[PDB]
């Protein structure tokens, strides 16, 4: 990749949305795009889920019925899935290769879909939990692969009235990845790097710990809860990262309501993920699921500039925001952000905090400002003492430079907060002459 590695926490890419262009198109569509990403500074591409599903041609993946036809097979009415044929699954994840970038599949394993009625001895009733016609012919299934079953009742959870699969079943496991013709396997025969493992609350975390101990690869489970210690236990026994909902929600609560301290307090007090285990958090601003933030740019502007990993969302980047602005904020995420962290000063519209540098990363100032004047405040950072400071997204109108005084002190600035008038309401300083 152009600068970080997605192992040594760079920037990701979520490569989709909620109901993208059908068609088969999306595999092409996001190959076209990844020569531009690479350009941004984009480490690796989070794709939806490649399988065969339930809704066919228009299944958005999260209802797999095939998971070993990956659009190649006719069936369910169609022989591409929804994002286009295996060829071109396979083509995309090559370019992605050639760029040196990482490819990570999103992986549905709680449940299956779209399959035929039988008779279910532990229901007493009829179930749709008859996978033998699978066109693949590998990982056929039956009521016994479900829940529940001889063994017992069901686990952590279930999704949609979607059959909810059996991991402890040894059928179950040589499957999905606990062998060499596992769909853990395929996946990375065709070149699949990391891992998204979708509603990891659906089943236990022993499962994503034995997939990893199998076929290692970089990983975050999607553990849907705001219960800081509920996620970092599921992400301590399962190896893997997860995601930021705790700080999305914290990021929503402050930025669209002038509610700053919100967002600092949960920081301070261990109510993110980030801040209690910045090398396990995954950090966003929206994702095909939910999005609740209007106020993007200080969303962005924080989780390029703080501690974690963040993820850029597709509609974000390639639709609503200023791509340049985005692109900025990634070169600043590679090149600048790294280290500790600060903050600085904050109030009901003002967030400063100082980055304190790491490696080859001097480290970083920003200033977020909600409100709708500039915003301007003399503060204390020892870090860049004596220092000639430059601000790196030029949204103080073009070059400008500050020195801050060998007490500490600076008067540093931010534009107001009105986007409509090209005033983003950040500024984001470091030493001068980096890049
Ligand atoms: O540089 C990449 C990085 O940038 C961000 O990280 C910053 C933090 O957010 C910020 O808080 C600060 O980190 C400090 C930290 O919070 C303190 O606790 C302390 O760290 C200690 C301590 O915690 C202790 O455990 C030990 O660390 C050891 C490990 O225990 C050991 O296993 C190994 O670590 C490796 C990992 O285990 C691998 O997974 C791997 O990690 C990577 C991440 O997974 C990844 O996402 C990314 O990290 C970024 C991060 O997300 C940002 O938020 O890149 C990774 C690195 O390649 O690889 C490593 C290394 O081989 O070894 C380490 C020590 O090197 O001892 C600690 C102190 O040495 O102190 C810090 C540092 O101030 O600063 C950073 C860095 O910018
Ligand atoms: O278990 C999947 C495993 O089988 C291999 C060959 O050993 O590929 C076969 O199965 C694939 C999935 O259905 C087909 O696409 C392929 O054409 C067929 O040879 C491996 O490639 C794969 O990992
Ligand atoms: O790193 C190899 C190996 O370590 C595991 C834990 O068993 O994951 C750790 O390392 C990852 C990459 O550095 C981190 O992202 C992860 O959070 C951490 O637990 C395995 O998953 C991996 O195969
Ligand atoms: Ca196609
Ligand atoms: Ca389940
Ligand atoms: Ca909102
Ligand atoms: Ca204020
Ligand atoms: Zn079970």
């Amino acid at each position: 990749a152009k600068y970080s590695e997605l192992e040594k926490g760079g920037v990701i890419m979520q490569a989709f949305y909620w109901d993208v262009p059908s068609g088969g198109i999306w595999w092409d569509t996001i190959r076209q795009k990844i020569p531009e990403w690479y350009d941004a500074g984009i480490s690796a591409i989070w794709i939806p889920p490649a399988s065969k599903g339930m809704g066919g041609a228009y299944s958005m993946g999260y209802d797999p019925y095939d998971f070993f036809d990956l659009g190649e097979y006719d069936q369910k009415g169609t022989v591409e899935t929804r994002f286009g044929s295996k060829q071109e699954l396979v083509n995309m994840i090559n370019t992605a290769h050639a760029y040196g970038m990482k490819v990570i599949a999103d992986i549905v394993i709680n449940h299956r879909a779209g399959g035929d009625l039988e008779w279910n001895p532990f229901v007493n009733d009829y179930t749709w939990t008859d996978f033998s016609k699978v066109a693949s012919g590998k990982y056929t299934a039956n009521y016994l692969d479900f829940h529940p079953n001889e063994l017992h009742a069901g686990d952590s959870g279930t999704f949609g009235g979607y059959p909810d699969i059996c991991h402890d079943k040894s059928w179950d496991q040589y499957w999905l990845w606990a062998s060499q013709e596992s769909y853990a396997a395929y996946l990375r025969s065709i070149g699949i790097d990391a891992w998204r493992f979708d509603y990891v609350k659906g089943y236990a975390p022993w499962v994503v710990k034995d997939w990893l101990n199998w076929w290692g690869g970089w990983a975050v489970g999607e553990y849907w809860d705001t219960n800081v210690d509920a996620v970092l236990n599921w992400a301590y026994s399962s190896g893997a990262k997860v995601f930021d909902f705790a700080l999305y929600y914290k990021m929503d609560e402050a930025f669209d309501n002038k509610n700053i301290p919100a967002l600092v307090s949960a920081l301070q007090n261990g109510q993110t993920v980030v801040s209690r285990d910045p090398f396990k958090a995954v950090t966003f601003v929206a994702n095909h699921d939910t999005d609740i933030i209007w106020n993007k740019y200080p969303a962005y502007a924080f989780i390029l500039t703080y501690e974690g990993q963040p993820t850029i969302f597709y509609r974000d980047y390639e639709e609503w925001l200023n791509k340049d602005k985005l692109k900025n904020l990634i070169w600043i995420h590679e090149n600048l952000a790294g280290g500790s962290t600060d903050i600085v000063y904050y109030d009901n519209d003002e967030l400063i905090f100082v980055r304190n540098g790491y490696g080859d990363k001097p480290g970083l100032i920003t200033y977020i400002n909600l409100g709708s004047s500039k915003a301007g405040r003399w503060v204390y950072v020892p870090k860049f003492a004596g220092a000639c400071i430059h601000e790196y997204t030029g949204n103080l109108g073009g070059w400008v430079d500050k020195y801050v005084y060998s007490s500490g002190w600076v008067y540093l600035e931010a534009p107001a907060y009105d986007p409509a008038n090209g005033q983003y309401g950040y500024s984001v300083w470091s030493y001068c002459g980096v890049g």
